[PDB]
């Protein structure tokens, strides 16, 4: 029942994490998105953008049909098990961006679209943590941070961004202060954002997190206010 795994605390993080990716706290308006953006990666889809190209959709929809047998998205399970690793729409075109939508209205393929998203995303990054003995805002920076740069073994991965920052300063757990702690993990997420893309927007560090750091705001305590691209949010 402590930090970011408080209902409200975690809803908050799904609020922030949304506002990045969507530019709306509505991050349940994402169930039933869907769409091939080029990027390589197929069918993009759901609140944390589930890909047919990378498997994660893949278990997604092994998931739903284990609870929910002979569900709309059941018969797809073959040509998602073929496509998976490319680009490719066969087997699943025309019906299946239609029949995403239609399971979305579905609670418990959202249930399911949460659950992934927790079990691949939020429980590991709160986890690592609280281990590392940080608060609520500490705990956000974490799953942000794992959100978008994922949990593999790849130089600007989580891990390896925590890896960062932990030899530029010891974190609570070791005795360190959590706020030069917290920068330096934040240092170490700019850097791998700028890796990864040059002229990155950096905001949801710059003009979010950093500013929570700033106001001390380490519980991650309404009101929030912050920025994103430019686009203002509050939570009251």
């Amino acid at each position: 029942a402590t930090g970011l795994d408080d209902p409200a605390k975690k809803d908050i993080a799904m609020q922030l994490v949304s506002s990045a990716e969507n530019s709306t706290l509505d991050w349940k308006a994402q169930y039933g998105y869907i769409e091939d953006i080029g990027d390589g990666r197929g069918y993009t889809a759901g609140i944390i953008g589930f890909c047919s190209g990378t498997g994660d959709m893949l278990a997604l929809v092994e998931r739903y049909t284990d609870r929910s047998p002979g569900n709309v998205l059941a018969s797809y399970l073959p040509a998602l098990r073929e496509v998976d690793g490319t680009d490719s729409h066969d087997g699943l075109d025309p019906g299946f961006p239609r029949d995403w939508a239609e399971a979305a209205k579905d609670p418990v393929f959202q249930q399911a679209q949460n659950d992934e998203r927790d079990r691949v995303y939020f429980d590991p990054a709160v986890r690592q943590a609280k281990d590392d003995g940080l608060g609520t805002l500490g705990q956000f920076a974490y799953y942000d941070a794992i959100v978008m740069h994922g949990g593999g073994g790849d130089s600007t991965s989580f891990g390896s961004i925590r890896q960062r920052a932990l030899a530029e300063a010891e974190p609570p757990s070791r005795g360190g202060d959590e706020v030069a702690y917290l920068d330096a993990f934040l240092d170490a997420r700019v850097w791998a954002m700028r890796q990864e893309e040059a002229h990155s927007d950096t905001s949801r560090v710059d003009t979010a997190q950093r500013v929570f750091l700033r106001d001390g705001n380490l519980n991650l305590d309404p009101p929030l206010d912050w920025q994103v691209y430019g686009d203002s949010f509050h939570i009251g």
